[PDB]
C-alpha cells in the first residue's frame, strides 16, 4: 500500500531560470520510472518557486474563538467578488528560522496576538504540479480578547484588520464560501475535527 | 461582519507579463484602500498564471472507499520523501467548459472511471498570495471495484496509478502526512466531515 516509487526512481538532470525577479520560475528538467515498466524520455516542467509558509490557527480554548487576519490578496481578484480574504496568520520561513518561530512573529505582527502552546496541524503541498510551495500549519493558545484592530507592517505594504469569530462560524464561513483560500480550509476543518480533544487538552 | 473592502476599493493599474511559456508569470500593479483611511501607493505582486482546476474525491458511498491517483509532481521533490503523490482526479478547466464537464473526462481518462451523481464540495484559492489558482471540487459517486490499473494520458507524459483504499485509511494517511497535497487534504477532512450523510444520500 501507498506510492511506489521513489528518489532512486528520477533523475533531475537540470533546473533552468526562466525568471529571476522577487520570485522565481524554474523549469525541472528530469526522467522518471513508469508504472509500465520502463523510463520516461526527458521531461521539462515549470516550476514557481517562492519559498515555504509557517501558517499560525489562532485558537482561544476558553472562549472557543478563532482569529481571522484580513488583507488583500490581488492574485484572489480574477475569481473572487473581492481580493480582501480572512485568512490564517502567515509568513515566509527565511534560512534557518523554524515555523514556529515564524509562526510567533507573524501573529504578533499581523495581529497584536502572543501564543501559548501550540500543536501541529498538516504540512501541505500547496498546488504541486505547478509550485513548489509547502505551507506548515500549526495551532496556537491565544487569548482572543487581546486580538483586535489593524495590524501589519505598512513599510512592508502590509495592511492586515484582526476579525474574531466564534469556531462554528468561522467553519460556517468555510461552508458558506466566505473563507477560500487552502491555509484557512484547512486549519478550519482541521480544527472541526480535532476541537472537542484539543479544548480537553488545553483547559485541563 | 465580513470583509470590509470590494473590487470598487482597488485599483488594478496595471499587468506585465514577465514570463509566457506552458504557464505565464505576470505582475500586477495596483493601489487599494487602507482600513485607517486613504490609498495606499502603488504596489507591485508578481503572480503565477496557470489558469484553475476542476478536482474530483471519487467516493464509493456503497464500500465506504476512495480511490486515489498516483503521478510524480516533480514540485514536490525538495521538501517530500517522493515526489509521486496520492492525489484527486484533478484537470484544467479550459475555455467554455463547466467544472462538472472537466471533472467526469478526468475521471475517466485518470482513473477509468464513470461517475453517477456529483455534489459540490469547495471551490478553493490554492495559495493566493502568489497565485491567482482556484480549485473548484466535487465529489463523484463511483464504484470503486472498477477502479483499477495504469492511467493518464502516455502521449502527454501522464503516467497515472489507481489505488482503492477505504476512506478511513484515506483519511488515516492525512494525518499522517501521507497524503499531503491541498487539493486531497481539503476533499479528504470534507469526506471525514460529510460521509455519514452522503452515504444516506446516495444508497437510498
Ligand atoms: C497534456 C500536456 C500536459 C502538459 N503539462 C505541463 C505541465 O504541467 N507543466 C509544464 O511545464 N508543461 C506541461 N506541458 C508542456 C510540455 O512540457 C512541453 O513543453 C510541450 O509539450 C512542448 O514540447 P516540445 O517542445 O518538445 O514540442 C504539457 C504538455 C501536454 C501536451
Ligand atoms: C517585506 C516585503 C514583502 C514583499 N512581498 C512580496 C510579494 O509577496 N510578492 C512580490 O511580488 N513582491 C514582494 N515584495 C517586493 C516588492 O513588491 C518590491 O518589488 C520590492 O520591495 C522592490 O521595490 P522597489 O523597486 O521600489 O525598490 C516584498 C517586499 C518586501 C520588502
Ligand atoms: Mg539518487
Ligand atoms: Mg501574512
Ligand atoms: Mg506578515
Ligand atoms: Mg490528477
Ligand atoms: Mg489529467
Amino acid at each position: 500500500q501507498g506510492i511506489t516509487f521513489s528518489k532512486n526512481d528520477v533523475e533531475i538532470i537540470a533546473r533552468e531560470t526562466l525568471y529571476r525577479g522577487f520570485f522565481s520560475l524554474d523549469l525541472y528538467r528530469f526522467r522518471h520510472r513508469l508504472f509500465n515498466g520502463g523510463m520516461s524520455g526527458e521531461i521539462t516542467r515549470e516550476i514557481f518557486e517562492r519559498g515555504h509558509a509557517a501558517v499560525l490557527l489562532p485558537f482561544d480554548p476558553v472562549r472557543d474563538e478563532v482569529v481571522l487576519v484580513e488583507q488583500i490578496r490581488i492574485a484572489a481578484y480574477d475569481t473572487s467578488e473581492s481580493p480582501w480574504l480572512l485568512e490564517m496568520v502567515a509568513g515566509m520561513i527565511e534560512a534557518g528560522e523554524t515555523v514556529e518561530d515564524v509562526a510567533r512573529r507573524e501573529a504578533l505582527e499581523e495581529a497584536g496576538l502572543e501564543v501559548g502552546r501550540t500543536k501541529p496541524i498538516l504540512s501541505y503541498l500547496a498546488s504541486p504540479g505547478g509550485t513548489s510551495e509547502r505551507l506548515s500549519i500549526l495551532v496556537g493558545e491565544v487569548d482572543a480578547s487581546t486580538a483586535k484592530g489593524i495590524h501589519g507592517l505598512a513599510e512592508e505594504n502590509e495592511d492586515i484588520r484582526v476579525h474574531v469569530v466564534s469556531r462554528e462560524q468561522a467553519y460556517q464561513w468555510v461552508e458558506e464560501g466566505k473563507i477560500d483560500n487552502a491555509a484557512s480550509v484547512i486549519a478550519l476543518q482541521w480544527l472541526q475535527l480535532h476541537y472537542h480533544n484539543l479544548r480537553n487538552e488545553w483547559t485541563k
